[PDB]
């Protein structure tokens, strides 16, 4: 996977943007929020 944590998001809209982190560009992760999979910039614990 890619490092970092997924950021907090609202649960909707129920879109699916991605299969896995590699679906997403650059450092972005494929983050699940229930009914939603969204590409997000991660939060690094630094």
């Amino acid at each position: 996977k890619k490092p970092g944590l997924c950021p907090p998001r609202p649960q909707k809209p129920c879109v699916k943007e991605c299969k896995n982190d590699d679906s997403c560009p650059g450092q972005q992760k494929c983050c699940n929020y229930g009914c939603k999979d969204e590409c997000r910039d991660p939060i690094f614990v630094g």
